[PDB]
């Protein structure tokens, strides 16, 4: 029986056998008061002491959210749906400890993504026991409120101030600072890492003064705040809050009475109406996301980044080869996960209005012109690259450029290996989200039918990530590997991650990102 005494009381963990060794797991530690009743839409309130022993022996509830019901029975989509009961009572965290108890281990804190509308830390591919066993680091992950329950915003109104889900994450970071020493962790060696909206979350913690003292450095996989889906303008935030109030019959003159009306509605009523607060949407639309609240975010994040107002530390940023392909089967005509999705030129143009609804005709023709300088799968591949470059790759590169211009070491990766167990079709390639299982070390478990080369790749990736967390330098020193060079604003070197051979290259998607970052904002 391994019991740890935290600042709020004792917690009961459990022992797991991993690779002939042992890992101690504490699943479902509460880190905030359940945000129920009057506490809905408010910032997380801090927890009070319990006099007995909390059993942290199973994953806790996942936060309320809508489910991906596009492909029932299909593992490719269902593997991302929550695997615990949905509940407003969801502010819990998990911690994996190596055995025996480490003296002063570096801590990795995972922040899941999902467009700020879905996600949970209990997913199979977020299992931190492998990292704890192999690299003897401590892995922490938390659930944070998503959707309107986590990001509904009436700016300046403390009953719905916005960024509540970001304050959830932040309170979990504070929990680590206060308690991780009792688990054998080093509160001064804390690395945040996250993917998609989690990576954008990580990037905003770099911008938020309240988070600066709560971590050491940061890893951003397939996401950043400057992505076009990652931040909602305060006009849109107000317009979407008033729309959900209208859709639920909560339209009141007093803005505070609107919120209180929303606190009496059942969570499913909120969730059902979340999709309709915008006129038109895209498969990447974030209805309720981060806002400039004057609290977590003191100013528009583009200004803070441009003017060097962020935590000065090392960062690790990267993207996958085909970030955009996943979203094409969620609206683009002629696309299907069950055939090769050979589309015509006309279907490509119809594809553009799905992902760029409010853009002018000249703007969409400029996208078309730029991506058609060439094969029957030309247009299919072009649309995937349009969606992936615009929503993920080019913003990530721009974030890395602007961050590194203020003197800090930055490292950029280009992940381009497609999992041998990938359930989606071959034309989708190296999809959004499918580097996560390599980072968490699933292919190190050889009983799960990954290839030998995938075990080697995951082992190398795991070592690089752990070395970055512990030493701020993501090298694999022992096995005659390729040295990972610093990303500088001029050379813009990056490392490719795959099974055959790592390579150092420069200026990823240089032509494409000049279009998206410099020209396309003008249309
Ligand atoms: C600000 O919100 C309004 C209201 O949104 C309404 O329209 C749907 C999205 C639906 O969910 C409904 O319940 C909701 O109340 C938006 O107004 C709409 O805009 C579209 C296109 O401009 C029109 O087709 C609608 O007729 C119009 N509705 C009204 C009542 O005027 C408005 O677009 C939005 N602002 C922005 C910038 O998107
Ligand atoms: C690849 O499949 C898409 C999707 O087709 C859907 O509907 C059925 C026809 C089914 O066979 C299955 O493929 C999928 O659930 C094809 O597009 C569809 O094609 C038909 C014409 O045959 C149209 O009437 C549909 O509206 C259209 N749907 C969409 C969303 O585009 C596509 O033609 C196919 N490509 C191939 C076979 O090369
Ligand atoms: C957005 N909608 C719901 C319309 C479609 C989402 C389709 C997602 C398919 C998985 C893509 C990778 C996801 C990785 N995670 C879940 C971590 C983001
Ligand atoms: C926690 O688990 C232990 C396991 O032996 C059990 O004895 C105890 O009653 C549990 N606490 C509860 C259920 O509150
Ligand atoms: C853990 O390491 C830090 C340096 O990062 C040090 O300041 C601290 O005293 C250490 N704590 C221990 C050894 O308990
Ligand atoms: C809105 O309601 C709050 C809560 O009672 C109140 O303090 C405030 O004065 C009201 N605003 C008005 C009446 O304009
Ligand atoms: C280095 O190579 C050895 C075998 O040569 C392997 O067992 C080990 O896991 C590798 N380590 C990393 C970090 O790749
Ligand atoms: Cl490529
Ligand atoms: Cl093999
Ligand atoms: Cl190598």
């Amino acid at each position: 029986d391994i019991i740890i005494a935290t600042k709020n009381g004792k917690v009961r963990g459990m022992q797991l056998t991993v690779f002939g060794g042992t890992v101690t797991a504490f699943l479902g530690i509460p880190y905030a008061q359940p945000p129920l009743g009057r506490l809905r839409f408010k910032k997380p309130q801090s927890l009070t002491k319990w006099s007995d022993i909390w059993n942290a022996t199973k994953y806790a509830n996942s936060c309320c959210q809508n489910i991906d019901q596009s492909f029932p029975g299909f593992h490719g989509s269902e593997m991302w749906n929550p695997n615990t009961d949905l509940s407003e009572d969801c502010l819990y965290l998990n911690v994996w400890i190596p055995a025996p108890k480490p003296k002063n281990a570096t801590v990795l804190i995972w922040i899941y993504g999902g467009g700020f509308q879905t996600g949970t830390s209990s997913l199979h591919v977020y299992d931190g026991k492998f990292l704890a066993r192999v690299e003897r680091v401590i892995v922490v992950s938390m659930n944070y409120r998503v959707g309107a329950l986590g990001f509904l915003a009436l700016p300046g109104n403390p009953e719905a101030p916005g960024n509540m889900g970001l304050f959830d994450q932040q309170l979990a970071l504070q929990w680590v600072q206060k308690n991780i020493a009792a688990f054998g962790g080093n509160p001064k060696s804390v690395t945040l890492f996250g993917e998609s909206a989690g990576a954008a979350s990580v990037s905003l913690h770099l911008l938020s003064p309240g988070s600066h003292s709560l971590f050491t450095r940061a890893i951003l996989q397939s996401g950043s705040f400057n992505a076009p889906w990652a931040v909602t303008s305060l006009y849109e935030a107000r317009n979407r809050t008033l729309n959900l109030a209208k859709l639920t019959g909560c339209s009141r003159e007093n803005e505070t009475e609107i919120i209180k009306c929303l606190r009496n509605k059942d969570p499913q009523e909120i969730l059902l109406n979340e999709a309709f607060v915008v006129p038109y949407g895209t498969p990447l639309s974030v209805n309720f996301g981060p806002t400039v609240d004057g609290d977590f975010l003191t100013d528009m994040p583009d200004i803070l980044l441009e003017l060097g107002q962020f935590k000065k530390t090392q960062i690790l940023v990267g993207v996958n080869k085909d970030e955009g392909t996943a979203f094409l089967v969620y609206g683009a005509p002629g696309f299907s996960k069950d055939n090769n999705s050979i589309i015509t030129r006309k279907e490509f143009q119809e594809g553009l209005k799905i992902f760029f609804p409010g853009v002018s005709e000249f703007g969409k023709e400029s996208i078309l012109f730029h991506y058609t300088d060439w094969r029957p799968e030309n247009y299919r591949e072009a649309l995937g690259d349009v969606v992936g470059d615009y929503n993920f790759i080019c913003p990530a590169l721009e974030f890395t450029k602007k961050f590194s211009e203020w003197g800090n070491n930055a490292f950029f990766y280009y992940f381009e290996h497609r999992s041998s167990k990938l359930p989606w079709p071959e034309w989708m390639g190296v999809m959004h989200g499918y580097e996560i299982e390599f980072v968490f070390g699933l292919p190190l478990e050889r009983r799960d039918q990954y290839t030998k080369a995938e075990e080697i790749l995951s082992r190398s990736i795991v070592k690089r990530w752990a070395n970055f967390a512990k030493y701020g330098n993501p090298q694999e020193t022992q096995n005659q590997s390729t040295s990972w060079p610093v990303f500088k604003s001029t050379e813009q070197k990056y490392l490719t991650l795959n099974t055959e051979s790592t390579r150092i290259m420069t200026k990823l998607r240089a032509q494409q990102c000049r279009f998206w970052t410099s020209f396309f904002p003008k249309v």
